[PDB]
């Protein structure tokens, strides 16, 4: 039972030696690496936001074009966790069918955004997604219609549920986007509380479950924002089936999630967040609620 101010009191103890730092650079040295090969041919360049940040070749999502199948998207599937994510980059202004392509195949039913689209010192998104219910999106190089159906905005989040659908089937799903907007480039989420807040919501929506394909989630680069939500995610997770729940080394389950995408959380800060959000939701979760 007390094995809850077990590790917030190591938490407290590398936050008094200041050493998150350290633990980050030693995670940063100890992560795998795999050849990205077809992310690097020349003939997808426009398609990558980022020249460093790219989608391992083992791990990449495929899309069902016969022409040029590449998208940098990597998709992550935690066994234990019993989980499964697809990360990608915020869609450029070429790649939003590739996006919605790929939303398609993979049955996805949910996607998590933790950038922004614009601002003025933020990276900018592309606008993948109608803002206006009345001006639907309809992309032609993937045959896809896309249509705002709902907009529940909250202070730190917005909740949108669209329509995709399929032009040549002529199938169409509903599609639940959950916008974290207060989480910016290389910082963290306003507060461990609404990160959980907005984890919570995603998870209650279904958009998680092995039902559907898997969530996608993104920000900009689809590595330190989207590697902390789904880090702290699969932690806690682990922390809820496992019986000892300080047995969970975040460390180690980064380090799992890294062999599928490069460069999962960007900063001492985010792998802080990460535990702080994780040990306070794993409380959360065990304790009454
Ligand atoms: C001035 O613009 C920026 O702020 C900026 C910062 C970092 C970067 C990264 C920096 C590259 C980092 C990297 C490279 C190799 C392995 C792992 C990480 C890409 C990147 C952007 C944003 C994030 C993020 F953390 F904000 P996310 O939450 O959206 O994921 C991550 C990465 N990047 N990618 N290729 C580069 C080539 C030269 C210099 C920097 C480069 C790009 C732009
Ligand atoms: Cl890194």
């Amino acid at each position: 039972k007390l094995e809850f101010m077990e590790m917030e009191k190591e938490f407290e103890q590398i936050d008094k030696s200041g050493s998150w730092a350290a633990i980050y650079q030693d995670i940063r040295h100890e992560a795998s690496d795999f050849p990205c090969r077809v992310a690097k041919l020349p003939k997808n360049k426009n398609r990558n936001r980022y020249r460093d940040v790219s989608p391992f070749d083992h791990s990449r999502i495929k899309l069902h074009q016969e022409d040029n199948d590449y998208i940098n998207a990597s998709l992550i599937k935690m066994e234990e966790a019993q989980r499964s994510y697809i990360l990608t980059q915020g869609p450029l202004p070429n790649t939003c069918g590739h996006f919605w392509e790929m939303v398609w195949e993979q049955k996805s039913r949910g996607v998590v955004m933790l950038n922004r689209v614009m601002e003025k010192g933020s990276l900018k998104c592309a606008q993948y997604w109608p803002q206006k219910e009345e001006k639907e999106m309809i992309f032609e190089d993937t045959n896809l219609k896309l249509t705002l159906i709902s907009e529940d905005i909250k202070s730190y989040y917005t909740v949108r549920q669209l329509e995709l659908e399929n032009l040549t089937t002529q199938e169409t799903r509903e599609i639940l986007h959950f916008h974290y907007t207060t989480w910016p480039d290389f910082g963290v989420p306003e507060s461990p509380a609404s990160f959980l807040n907005f984890l919570f919501k995603v998870r209650e929506s279904g958009s998680l479950s092995p039902e559907h394909g898997p969530v996608v989630v993104h920000c900009s680069a689809g590595i330190g924002r989207s590697g902390t939500f789904c880090l702290a995610d699969t932690c806690l997770l682990l922390m809820d089936k496992r019986k000892d729940p300080s047995s969970v080394d975040i460390k180690k389950v980064l380090l799992e999630m890294r062999k599928f995408r490069m460069g999962l959380i960007q900063t001492a800060d985010q792998l802080r967040f990460s535990y702080l959000a994780v040990i306070e939701g794993a409380k959360f979760i065990m304790g009454d609620s």
